[PDB]
C-alpha cells in the first residue's frame, strides 16, 4: 500500500500539517462538491486500493498504523516486541492475512495476531483502564509529545493491553480525526509540540461526523445551511464556521 511518514525525531508544525494534507489528498475525489463548499470529500469504495500506511518514525524505532481508504477507520498496527521482532495486530472484520502481508511485508504470517476487542471507542477505552474523570479518551489529553510518550509503550516491548489501548486512542485522534476536523489540527499546531488538555467540543465533533456530512450534502446551499443546526457546542448557520477538513462519502450531489 501507499505510505506516508511523520518524522518524530525532528518534529515541526509545518511537517505535521503537510502530513495531514497528504492523507486528505490521497483519499478524496476532487470532482465531488458538497453544499457548494470547498471541503475535501472521500471518494467511493475501491477494490484496487483498499488501505493506507502511516509511519511514526522515531529515534529508537518506527511504529506504523493502517487505515481503510474508504472511511479512514483503523484496521491494524505494527510494532517490534522485546526481542526486536516485528509483529502485526489486526481487527478481523477489516482485513485478511494476504492483505496484511501486502500492507506490512516485514511481518511473517505466524506473527499476525487478531485483536480480542472491538475497534469502537467504548471497547478500546475500557481496556485502557483510565481512573480519573469520566474515564474516556478525553482524560488523556492530546499533542505531539503525548504521541511520542505513548509510542514508547509499544516500541520494542512485551505487549500489555493497557498500554496498547492508550496508544491506539491517541494515534487514531492525531491522524484520522485531525484529518476530518481542522479545529483539532489547529489545537495541535497552536500548542506545538506540547501535550495539552482536550475539550468537550473535540468529542462533540467526533461523534457528529456523519450528521455534519449529511447536513452539508443535502441541506446546504452555497455554504449556507437551510436551517439552524447544533451539534453540541452551539448554534451554526454557516458551514465555514465548522472548519471541516474531510467529509464522509454519501454519493454524488443531485441536480
Amino acid at each position: 500500500a501507499t505510505a506516508y511518514t511523520l518524522n518524530l525525531a525532528n518534529p515541526s508544525a509545518s511537517q505535521y500539517s503537510s502530513f495531514l494534507d497528504q492523507i486528505r489528498n490521497n483519499v478524496r475525489d476532487t470532482s465531488l462538491i458538497y453544499g457548494g463548499t470547498d471541503v475535501a470529500v472521500i471518494g467511493a469504495p475501491s477494490t484496487t486500493d483498499k488501505f493506507l500506511r502511516l509511519n511514526f518514525q522515531g529515534p529508537r524505532g518506527t511504529v506504523s498504523l493502517g487505515l481503510r481508504r474508504e472511511n479512514l477507520y483503523v484496521v491494524a498496527y505494527l510494532a517490534m516486541d522485546n526481542a526486536n521482532v516485528n509483529r502485526a495486530y489486526y481487527f478481523k472484520n477489516q482485513i485478511t492475512s494476504a492483505e496484511l502481508t501486502a500492507l506490512f511485508p516485514e511481518v511473517v504470517v505466524a506473527n499476525q495476531k487478531q485483536l480480542e476487542y472491538g475497534e469502537d471507542y467504548q471497547a478500546i477505552e475500557k481496556n485502557a483502564k483510565i481512573t480519573t474523570g469520566d474515564q474516556s479518551r478525553k482524560e488523556l489529553g492530546l499533542g505531539i509529545n503525548l504521541l511520542i510518550t505513548m509510542i514508547d509503550g509499544v516500541n520494542k516491548k512485551v505487549r500489555v493491553v493497557k498500554d496498547e489501548a492508550r496508544f491506539l486512542l491517541i494515534a487514531i485522534q492525531m491522524t484520522a480525526e485531525a484529518a476530518r476536523f481542522r479545529y483539532i489540527q489547529n489545537l495541535v499546531t497552536k500548542n506545538f509540540p506540547n501535550k495539552f488538555d482536550s475539550e468537550n467540543k473535540v468529542i462533540q465533533f467526533q461523534v457528529s461526523w456523519s450528521k455534519i456530512s449529511t447536513a452539508i450534502f443535502g441541506d446546504c446551499k452555497n455554504g449556507v445551511f437551510n436551517k439552524d443546526y447544533d451539534f453540541g457546542f452551539g448554534k451554526v448557520r454557516q458551514a465555514k464556521d465548522l472548519q471541516m477538513g474531510l467529509l464522509k462519502y454519501l454519493g454524488r450531489p443531485k441536480s
